[PDB]
């Protein structure tokens, strides 16, 4: 049926396959794929182009070489291309007979195996979910499964397998589950030596062992993707692309165009039978051809392994050139690296970092999402620095984070004064535009529940009781499976007191103040809690030292950099350390005080490097 | 002193001294209708932009919590969706990413109605009801 | 496929292009556009007739003159006109075979690059937003992206790129983002001297 398709054993008989190894255990697991006499259609799993096809091609290779038992002797494999469904019908004719014509050859041809890369869409012409009623093959093959005539094999998503329950009588009573995969870095390296000999000749590049190791050992730290085993190709591909910026302009064709001229004269010298001239041209061209071929030797492509490691930053934008051998370095130092940029209490990192530590170390129970975190505080700096700064040390950019706005969950005001009514609480922020499509790209993300208190304890109770098993069944009956997800829930906290030096006198009573909108069943699921702790009349200058740095970092884009006095604090803090507000005035005073004065002197075209921001009597007079 | 508030924002932007992500900044004029209400927005538009194009007025009269029972334009449910992306909000914001916004008379509504826009102007970006993001440049 | 289109390198070989410069950094950024062996379909950005086509024409010029590495030697560029979709069918026949016939030449002809000025509408016959279900090319090319047969390149609005999330598996796992543009007035002036010699002769003006 490779007519109509691709005969995979025929390409195996011709040596057309990539002999990748280390996947031998999945060929060992293919001992049952080939041997089961009935009800024998497995359920493979893998990524798009993962190479689980290459396993079955590796199985086909095992069939050609006789590395298989006699149960599968002389059994051909053909890949049936369902993606070419309806091709050639013009949507005026029919295809369903070309499906029964797949059956009509192999039922009598005898000893045919059939293959697919990945299918769920076959059950469109069958029993499926959202794509029910569409065109497919199952209307012809679902009988073939029930009859036991055709066995067609291939992979899909393990969570897509849930639709077996729709027609379990045809699918559950004919299938057997495969153990998914185990892409270890140990077998990666031997493959990576196979990868260079496949690609390093493309760009005249050398990819030694330290580059292959660095392509995974250095990159694994910053790749949360399932596509890591092939990320090493991207790094050496982009490396050659960036190294190719050295020699894009060799005029190899300047000599080739000379040869085509001299050869064109040579052809005319021959027709005139002038062979002193014809020989002279063959003489020159031979030298000219040797000149071209020798240009290759002046274009050796050699990255340093440090340059390959720098490729990880160039096309990602993640400032990590300082690294590293950083399996442990990040575990211990990212916690210290955080607090250098934090404005608030210091014990918050020990709560959140340890969960990033024990997971990355691998010391975590068999089924736990990271753990449920609760930060009690108020809006602004205290609310957002933790989630933002963790995301930049964990993941580097503003991608793997979702904010759950409880403002859409106001029990008091949900009468469509704002976004909607009470009925808007369900369904939309369960799987709709857009929740799940971001959870699937980022199974691992930061969840932020913004300000718990807006709703009934049952609203908030739904998510947290369900995060025990790292799995949530949505309104449509589909299950989202959570990997390694951290939730930082947030509330509007505080406490009323006698004197500002007695704010921290009543420690557990913060939870009693916040009690009305939750219960101990909600509280006891959290990892000890992160406190309310306040802005102190203490080293305020650390905020001012960073803000002043943000001024010059902002001005540095136009090569503008002033001297800024540390005495700027003396006018800022006067409102800054007000316990009523916290860190509210800090940004408002600086962005008003300096910004306007530096603007007035750019008009005089004065060089910033010789101007000094020196305040006098609470007024900034830049020198 | 009203010009020193509004002109400086037209000055520091045009000079290029502005943080990496700020729409211009949020301004509030407390006053009453007539001359005091409208001269600032109109006269700034003629010195910034010269004609009656880059300016939208958000009528809070459509946001009366007390009277939205369809005595006038509509009910409470008319508060959402229409003055978020509908005929015509966004097609004017796309021609004029930079425009003057006028919120006419805050007091007509619940603080949560007015709170929506202003908490979202921090990053110069607003996600609408259809899941699309409007990106604000240099908007006052 | 310039039949059916416009062969941009052929017009580059004939000296039919406007040699605008100052955009060399976007040709330097086209070092990856030409060289990436797989998952190599960039995401350009620009204004309508901005001349980001002129960059790729400037890239085509770089290919003709050998100002490019060997990764892209003898690689032709053709502009495939999606705006002529359904042209000649009378809305009685079909076009989807004339799409598979774009594939059928270049898959075996070898060493063809394909171009578009600006596309979002391809995913109408695919996965898009408001214009989902309309006619397009993506039903034939989205497999071609997954297979790695055809790479077609061009620009759009950077905010329109948000629809990648709909079929990220075909689009996010096959694309790379371009740094948009930087039209400075410094390089404008040298162009402006090129603009007068192109137009000042039209009206006998200096």
């Amino acid at each position: 049926l490779a007519k109509l398709g691709r005969n995979l054993t025929a390409e195996a008989r011709e040596g057309k396959l990539d002999p990748v190894i280390g996947r031998n255990k999945e060929i060992q697991e293919a001992s049952e794929i080939l041997s089961r006499r009935t009800k024998n259609n497995p359920v493979l799993v893998g990524d798009a182009g993962v190479g689980k096809t290459a396993v079955v091609e590796g199985l086909a290779q095992a069939i050609v070489n006789g590395d298989v038992p006699a149960a599968i002797k002389n059994k051909e494999i053909v890949s049936i291309d369902i993606s070419g469904l309806e091709a050639g019908t013009q949507y005026r004719g029919s295809f369903e007979e070309n499906v029964q014509n797949l059956v009509n050859e192999v039922k009598e041809a005898g000893n045919i195996i059939l293959f697919f890369d990945a299918i769920h869409q076959i059950l469109g012409a069958g029993s499926t979910g959202g794509d029910s009623g569409s065109k497919g093959l199952a209307d012809i093959l679902k009988p073939a499964l029930s009859r036991g005539e055709l066995t067609v094999i291939g992979a899909t998503t393990q969570d897509e397998y849930r639709n077996t329950i729709l027609k379990n009588a045809a699918l559950a009573r004919r299938f057997n589950e495969v153990k998914v995969n185990a892409p270890s870095a140990e077998n990666t390296f031997k493959i990576l030596q196979g990868i260079r000999d496949l690609y390093q000749q493309h760009h005249n590049v050398i990819l030694p062992d330290e580059v292959l190791k660095a392509a995974v050992d250095y990159s694994v730290q910053y790749i949360p993707q399932r596509s890591l085993p092939d990320k090493a190709i991207d790094l050496v591909d982009v490396t050659a692309a960036h190294l190719a910026a050295q020699h894009p302009v060799t005029d190899v064709h300047a000599v080739e165009r000379e040869i085509e001229t001299e050869k064109d004269k040579q052809e005319k010298a021959v027709e005139a039978e002038d062979f002193e001239a014809a020989l002279n041209y063959k003489t020159r061209i031979a030298e000219l051809e040797r000149k071209i071929e020798n240009h290759t030797e002046d274009m050796k492509v050699t990255a340093s392994v440090n340059d390959v490691a720098e490729s990880v930053e160039r096309m990602t934008g993640i400032p990590v050139s300082q690294m590293g051998a950083s399996d442990i370095e990040r575990l211990k130092d990212m916690a210290h690296r955080l607090q250098d940029k934090v404005i608030g209490q210091d014990k918050a990192v020990e709560v959140v970092a340890r969960a990033i530590c024990r997971n990355r170390a691998g010391f975590d129970e068999g089924n736990r999402p990271i753990g449920n975190f609760l930060f009690v505080g108020s809006t602004g700096v205290g609310k957002t620095e933790l989630a933002k700064q963790l995301a930049l040390d964990m993941f580097g950019t503003q991608d793997a984070i979702i904010r759950l706005d409880m403002s859409e969950y106001s029990d008091r005001t949900a009468v469509s004064k704002l976004i909607g009514t009470t009925a808007g609480y369900v369904g939309y922020d369960d799987n709709s535009n857009t929740l799940t499509e971001r959870v699937r790209r980022n199974p691992y993300s930061i969840i932020l529940l913004d300000a718990i208190e807006k709703a009934d304890p049952q609203v908030i109770t739904l998510l947290l009781q369900v995060l025990d098993d790292g799995r949530l069944t949505d309104g449509q009956g589909n299950t989202v499976n959570f990997k390694n997800t951290v939730i930082i829930a947030t509330s509007n906290a505080g406490f009323g007191y006698e004197a500002n030096l007695t704010e921290d006198a009543d420690k557990p009573e913060l939870m009693d103040r916040l009690k009305p909108f939750f219960r101990p069943e909600f509280l006891n699921r959290f990892n000890a809690v992160i406190e309310f702790s306040h802005l102190t009349k203490e080293d305020l200058s650390k905020i001012v030292d960073l803000m002043l740095a943000e001024v010059n970092q902002t001005l540095a884009k136009k090569d503008i950099d002033l001297v800024v006095s540390q005495a700027a604090k003396d006018y800022i803090t006067e409102e800054g350390y007000d316990e009523v507000m916290g860190v509210r005035p800090l940004r408002r005073v600086v962005e008003q005080e300096i910004r306007d004065k530096v603007t007035d002197f750019h008009l005089d075209h004065l060089d910033a490097k010789h101007l000094e921001a020196d305040m006098e009597d609470g007024v900034l007079v830049i020198r």
